[PDB]
């Protein structure tokens, strides 16, 4: 597949071209904050005088409104919350955008489960960052950037790829590479991704295997260093070499133990457990209870901060990364 | 417990001592390079005129054969795999070291498990760095350093604690933080942490996501950037600000996900494996096993190396990575 880099990429499309931000969140910041500093014409379009609006003004930004920012605006990002989109939608983008503006994603999930329908008269495009948000930003202000994913949904003026691919360069996701999908694509494997890996299979995987140390009654400071604080060292590896360097890295032993027990943690079931969560995204199914979860008030995700919060992996965590990070 | 940390610990119990240290490999060559960095006295010692003898030329030692290191040393540190340090003991170094010369590892398992009985007369010490090899090095010539355990097993000197913590300063790992614990403690939970975690369960996690991707038909080049290349990215906000702060940055859509299927993949059954696993390790069986693997050549270990630097993931990841880290012209 072809992998754009920024000498693939004009952002001549997007130039003389006001974009408007929707939310200054996790994705929001990073992006206005990276595409104003690639020169692009950023408007911060908020519903909230709070916490947001206030970071975009100690940014340098002068917030707007939403209906505000919408009604000036030749491409409008939706970087609010997921089961935000549609009530942002309805209540302060439909009527108030300029006919023809450009409606773009950092997700698919509104557009791919056909929660948001748009103007058929509308270019809608998606350039998704497969990172965390802070990370968007962070790799930007370095230099650096993280990879992307670019797709259409509707391509009205010839040149909506383009335009994708022109934000994409604007918040750095050029510099490390940029590939081409779907609406249908990326929402199946980004739900899939970090249900299973990057925040599901990773948090738990770290909590059980801290935990089992700590009731078997090891110090819980060595739990931390070995089950939390040394992988971050490891995955390095793996991001740098592959699995095949990380594995020439450490001691037979580890090679020998990883080997085997591996396939036990992570055995054939637990591949048959990864091929569920894939179908239950597929049919739509999580999409479903994710809408139900998020209209009970989402407890389940506000209980697990609470109890993670105050937990002894996080309070012994806490209390050694600031002796940790004290630096030179 | 105390964090001890370059101000709690003194370099001098280990100056004027000649440090050997045994092997140059992915531990060996850090801590030979971060000892002599520190301004300590290393020499290396080596059975054989091969590659890490060459390395070691080339990072400007002059290494010696092992009996020869040896013979001068005050302080000798085991840094072989675990499997080869039974004969290295028995044929360059038990009737070649100096009388009461410290014995060091670096990880506790052949004294633990009883395979090197020590002579009673010399201290006997770990400094277990929480980290891989490279990073040691890598850490500590970027001004830091990684967490390590020390341990005591013979205290003969009065001071070998304080040695052990010197050595752990030396290789930089008090700039992170090191921690006392015994040759138990730390054969036990290292082991568990590389089996569950560090190499097994992450590495088996990576090749099921991305598998299962790829599988079900998605574009591999896909699954690398989600699977594999955005772990580092999220890891290292837990790294930084721990599971609350990694959890707080990503969509709540992922928050839901991630905590519903979390539990769905890691679940009971996992955890009382790992349970399971643990007590493999203290039982001894897991050490009997990996004996026994040894002695068959490790071609469990082989046949993996060999399948896995071919396989999809790692073919596709070398095109990607040599694509992404290019840099700016
Ligand atoms: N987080 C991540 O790293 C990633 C996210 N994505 C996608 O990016 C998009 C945005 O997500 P993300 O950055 O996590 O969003 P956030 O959850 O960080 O969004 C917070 C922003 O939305 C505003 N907001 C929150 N609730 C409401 C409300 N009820 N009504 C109006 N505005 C509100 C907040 O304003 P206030 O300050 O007033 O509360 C703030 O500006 C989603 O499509 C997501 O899937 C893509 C890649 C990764
Ligand atoms: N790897 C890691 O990151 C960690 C390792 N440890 C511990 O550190 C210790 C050392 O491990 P590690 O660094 O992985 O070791 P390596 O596997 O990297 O050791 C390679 C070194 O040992 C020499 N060697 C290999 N085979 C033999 C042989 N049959 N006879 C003589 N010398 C030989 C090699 O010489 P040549 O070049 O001639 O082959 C080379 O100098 C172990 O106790 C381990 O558990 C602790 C923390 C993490
Ligand atoms: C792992 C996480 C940053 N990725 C996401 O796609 C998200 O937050 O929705
Ligand atoms: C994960 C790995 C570097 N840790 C070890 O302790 C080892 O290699 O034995
Ligand atoms: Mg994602
Ligand atoms: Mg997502
Ligand atoms: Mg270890
Ligand atoms: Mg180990």
């Amino acid at each position: 597949a072809k992998i754009y880099k920024d000498e693939d990429i004009s952002l001549e499309p997007i130039k003389n071209k006001t974009i408007a931000i929707l939310g200054y969140g996790s994705q929001g910041r990073a992006w206005a904050l990276n595409l104003r500093d690639s020169g692009l014409n950023v408007v911060v379009g908020l519903e909230r005088q709070g916490d947001s609006w206030r970071r975009a003004i100690d940014d340098g930004f002068k917030p707007m409104y939403t209906k505000d920012a919408v009604a000036i605006a030749d491409i409008i990002v939706f970087l609010v919350p997921d089961m935000v989109q549609k009530s942002l939608w309805l209540n302060s983008v439909k009527d108030f955008m300029k006919k023809g503006a450009d409606l773009v994603f950092a997700h698919g999930f509104n557009i791919h489960f056909k929660i948001i329908e748009p103007p058929k008269d509308s270019d809608v495009y998606m350039i998704a960052p497969k990172s965390p948000g802070p990370i968007v930003r962070r790799s930007y202000e370095m230099g650096g950037g993280v990879p992307a994913l670019v797709a259409v949904y509707q391509n009205v003026s010839g040149e909506a790829l383009q335009k994708a691919l022109a934000i994409a360069k604007g918040i750095g996701c050029a510099r490390a590479g940029v590939i081409e999908s779907t609406f249908k694509e990326e929402t199946e494997t980004d739900l899939f991704g970090e249900q299973v890996i990057l925040v599901g299979g990773i948090m738990e995987l770290i909590k059980a295997s801290f935990e089992t140390l700590v009731e078997e009654g090891y110090q819980p400071e060595v739990a931390y260093f070995e089950t939390v604080n040394e992988l971050k060292l490891i995955v390095d590896l793996i991001y740098e070499k592959g699995l095949t360097g990380m594995l020439r890295a450490v001691s037979d032993t580890a090679k020998y133990g990883g080997i085997t027990v591996g396939k036990f943690i992570i055995d054939k079931s637990v591949r048959d457990k990864m091929k569920i969560v894939l179908e239950r995204i597929r049919s739509g199914e999580f999409a479903r209870e994710w809408i139900k979860e998020y209209e009970r008030g989402m407890p389940t995700v506000f209980k697990e901060l609470s109890e993670l919060e105050g937990s002894t992996i996080e309070t012994v965590g806490r209390k050694l990364r600031e002796m940790m990070f004290r630096g030179m």
